């Protein structure tokens, strides 16, 4: 009984209500045909893959090698003779076959000030930005930073990136001046898209102010595309800046996409490590593509005429993967939601899905515990066509999965808790829609292509059966697995490939019980996670340092309700002209400074344990 997490929990099966009120039938039959697909995934997955990617893929000039490479040497290469590109799989194809078809479902921060967008209106709006790219100097390989919020302007700005080749940088609205400005040096950026100003419950986003406090220190940087978002005042740096609506309209509405190789990169997200300074994961084209297609089609059950939700943001992983790109290949509807949770009132996630009949929604449990306190009189919406419900960034607790369960899903939907992270680009452990029974806190079975190993970290081996505890990796590549981190192969390979040779190492601490579920118990680097947000510790300990009256610092990660984790820090200060309450202020904003306001600690003390500072007598006081 290693797994106590897994002591006296039952398993959940799907509702009988989810096939009675299905529209068609599930991808895959039964539970056997998961595990005959997923042992062919692992046994033979040369032959495997290859079948999946021409299901699910359309590409300029077909593959002939499924994979060559290995993890111990990290020169992995999926398909390596095809050739595609990411516009025409989320576009191009779809608007051929009915350009009439859906495709975004925009729900501003106002309620009633949205639109909806055609597969048509979608691939002229991305043709008419591809082409400013092109009169604007950006060539195939180049990088665009994409610093915009959650407006439909952001998922064109992500496929006109990819229409002509170039890979595009997204950086999350909301980040300071100095992080944007350092991933756009890091990626040699020339070209950055934005907006003149952010709304975002109510409260405004100065993002063109941003970004130009930020170019101040970007002198490579040549074009800024500035989207009209509320047409306020903004400063204009003229001949540098353009507006979007005046330079849309000189150009044709549509243009050819250039053929891209399997592995050309697609874009690049910069990911908070471990040490040092934030690294852009970089993903390429096919084994990307096919992993979104893949978790779309089997986790989340998407079909032809669904609406699909995520309330993710497009500056994490999540808003890449699965509002944008899997659902735009599998030629669904996405719904691109620019307010919060709570705006203006606690009912508009569900406000949100009884009026676009939505099929799928995806979001985080730190949200969903917020909602449930606020009261049950907010959800009060039959939510009719509700059939999977998604959990990301933390293990759903029990409590947390019922309300989930019953006031949302009304005891009818699929809950679906997915485990990946940036670097997996897709789901790797997740039950399927439909078809996995489910354990409160578990994320179930692995995803095809995804053999998961429990490898005690002391010893370096891997522990063999059920009922074992350790930390989590992975035996063998997937396609959706990223390939390097830009400007630095040999971090990337000592960060997730020279910890235990011959595996990928997740970083997080894992288990699975006797049934052989998985159980995923957070990192064991130095990584936390707050309000979606992925910070290193070891970063917001040099912010602080960096103040003149801070000797030391150290920061640690304890868990919270109302962020998932919460950043406390630990301070000591010489003696100086100003006050400790001053300090403690003047401390946080320097954090919000260098990495962001989400990035603030929620308590500094100014207070050292050492042999080697000692994290876990830090947070075991707290
Ligand atoms: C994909 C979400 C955003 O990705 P990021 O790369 O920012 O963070 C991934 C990490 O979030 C946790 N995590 C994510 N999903 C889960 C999950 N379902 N259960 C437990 N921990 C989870 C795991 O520690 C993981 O290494």
């Amino acid at each position: 009984a290693v797994v106590l997490e897994a002591n006296d929990v039952d398993t959940f099966h799907v509702p009988k209500a989810f096939y009675e009120k299905h529209p068609s039938k599930t991808h895959l039959k039964d539970l056997d045909e998961y595990k005959k697909l997923y042992d062919e995934s692992i046994r033979s997955p040369d032959t495997f893959w290859a079948r999946m990617a021409r299901e699910l893929l359309t590409f300029d000039k077909d593959f002939q090698t499924t994979h060559i490479g290995s993890l111990e040497n990290g020169d992995n290469a999926w398909f390596v003779e095809g050739r595609l590109n990411a516009s025409f799989n989320c576009v191009d194809r779809h608007a051929i076959k009915n350009p009439n078809k859906v495709a975004i479902i925009y729900e501003a921060d106002e309620p009633n000030e949205g639109r909806i967008i055609t597969y048509g209106e979608l691939l002229r709006e991305v043709s008419r930005v591809a082409w400013v790219l092109k009169q604007r100097g950006v060539k195939k390989g180049d990088t665009v930073a994409i610093y915009l919020p959650m407006i439909p302007e952001a998922v064109v700005a992500f496929l006109a990136c990819a229409r002509i080749g170039a890979i595009h940088s997204v950086v999350f609205a909301g980040f300071s001046s100095d992080s944007l400005r350092d991933r756009v040096l890091d990626a040699g950026s020339k070209v950055v898209i934005t907006t003149d100003e952010g709304k975002r419950g109510g409260k405004v986003i100065g993002t063109k102010r941003i970004v130009d406090e930020a170019l101040k220190q970007c002198p490579d940087v040549t074009s800024v595309l500035v989207y009209k978002r509320t047409g306020a005042e903004v400063p204009w740096t003229n001949g540098r800046d353009i507006w979007w609506h005046e330079e849309v309209e000189k150009y044709p509405c549509y243009v050819a996409p250039e053929s891209m190789s399997s592995e050309d990169p697609l874009f690049l997200l910069y990911t908070s490590g471990s040490t040092g300074k934030p690294k852009g994961v970089m993903h390429t084209t096919a084994g990307y593509l096919l992993g979104a297609a893949m978790t779309g089609k089997y986790v989340f059950d998407i079909h032809d005429d669904d609406r699909f939700f995520c309330g993710g943001d497009v500056g994490w992983i999540t808003g890449h993967t699965y509002v944008v790109y899997a659902p735009l290949l599998l030629g669904c509807s996405t719904v691109v939601f620019e307010s919060t949770p709570a705006y203006p009132n606690f009912s508009r996630y569900w406000d949100v899905i009884e009026k676009h009949k939505v099929t799928q929604f995806y979001v985080a449990p730190t949200a969903l515990r917020l909602l449930k306190r606020a009261g049950d009189e907010h959800i009060h919406h039959k939510m009719e066509h509700l059939r999977i419900l998604g959990s990301v960034g933390e293990p759903i607790a029990a409590e947390v999965w019922k309300w989930y369960f019953e006031k949302v899903g009304k005891e009818e939907a699929h809950i679906c808790d997915t485990y990946w992270q940036t670097e997996t680009g897709s789901h790797v452990i997740s039950p399927l829609g439909g078809i996995t029974s489910t354990k409160p806190g578990s994320a179930s079975l692995p995803f095809f292509g995804i053999e998961p190993a429990i490898i005690d970290p002391v010893s370096g081996e891997e522990i063999s059966g059920n009922d074992v505890e350790g930390v989590l990796a992975f035996k063998q590549p997937w396609p959706s697995m990223a390939r390097t981190v830009w400007g630095a192969h040999k971090r990337y390979m000592d960060t997730y490939l020279n910890v235990y040779k011959g595996y990928y190492f997740t970083g997080d601490g894992a288990g699975r019980d006797h049934d052989g579920y998985y159980w995923i118990r957070g990192r064991v680097d130095d990584v936390v996670n707050v309000s979606g947000h992925r910070l290193s510790t070891a970063e917001i300990e040099a912010a602080l340092i960096e103040h003149h009256q801070v000797a030391e610092a150290a920061v640690v990660g304890i868990a919270d309700e109302l962020t998932g984790q919460a950043v406390n820090a630990f301070v000591s200060l010489k003696d100086g002209n100003e006050t400790t309450e001053q300090v403690r202020k003047d401390l946080v904003m320097q954090v919000r400074k260098s990495i962001g306001p989400f990035a603030a600690p929620k308590a500094v003390f100014v207070v050292l344990p050492k042999t080697k500072i000692m994290r876990r007598i830090l947070r075991k006081i707290l």
